[PDB]
């Protein structure tokens, strides 16, 4: 019932699609698309607190954590409400996003529309790094790409 | 105050930022910035209904109308909620953006974030074109630049 989108581009090569379906406003959101440019392996992938591009990924600021909680992985109980985990490259740098979350949502009080998806440089440790920034960013690295969450059709 | 702001750019030279700002629910929002490499005089600029730039512009489509009502200039009362007039560019090719408005919002069922700002190719007749086309788009011609507008910290 509700659909919103982001394209997701940086500094580098790395160029997404991602979409966001809600069908009910108690309901999980579906996400789905692709990344291309990546390296294989696991990408962190969070909604980070603002919709602002002005100096490029790093205006978006920290994680969204409307919640003040710390950083987990999406199954976690523990986590930012923008902790989505990790996509995944092949080997030809593709990763084909396909993700069901109930924390995040596109209406309510945990919206995302208006704030930004990020693409991370390395791993997300979900909060298992053994150090402190572990709790904090998951140690995902610099921001490889990014865009503002928009109301689609 | 609620603070929002929209990165523009498009397949040519126009690139902009707009910042939004609005002190009280309900009040005026002030919008101010800067659009750069566009043509000396009018250029139509409005808030489109999607905030889906998958397809560059084009995937905004029309104008944010929420109200159903016809195309007009932000002094009219008969306008779209995203109908906010015309930016004025300079002999550079600069147009400096210090509009006020009472309609759109940023919260609420007229609230603007999630949804795309469009600089256009030509003057927005203000509805006052005396065709069709005036009282659905104001005949401003193809989009510039865009961006999907986000909440600010
Ligand atoms: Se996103 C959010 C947060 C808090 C209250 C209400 C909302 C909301 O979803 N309303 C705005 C909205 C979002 C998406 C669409 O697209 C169909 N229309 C309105
Ligand atoms: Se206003 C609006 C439109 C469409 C979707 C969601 C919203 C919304 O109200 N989101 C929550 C929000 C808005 C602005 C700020 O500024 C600090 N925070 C949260
Ligand atoms: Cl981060
Ligand atoms: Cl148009
Ligand atoms: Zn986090
Ligand atoms: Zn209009």
């Amino acid at each position: 019932a509700t659909k919103v989108v982001c394209v997701l581009k940086g500094d580098g090569p790395v160029q997404g699609i991602i979409n966001f379906e809600q069908k009910e406003s108690n309901g999980p959101v579906k996400v789905w698309g692709s990344i291309k440019g990546l390296t294989e392996g696991l990408h962190g992938f969070h909604v980070h607190e603002f919709g602002d591009n002005t100096a490029g990924c790093t205006s978006a600021g920290p994680h969204f954590n409307p919640l003040s909680r710390k950083h987990g992985g999406p199954k976690d109980e523990e986590r930012h409400v923008g902790d989505l985990g990790n996509v995944t490259a092949d080997k030809d740098g593709v990763a084909d996003v396909s993700i069901e979350d109930s924390v995040i949502s596109l209406s309510g009080d945990h919206c995302i529309i208006g704030r930004t998806l990020v693409v991370h440089e390395k791993a997300d440790d979900l909060g298992k790094g053994g150090n402190e920034e572990s709790t904090k960013t998951g140690n995902a690295g610099s921001r490889l790409a990014c865009g503002v969450i928009g109301i689609a059709q």
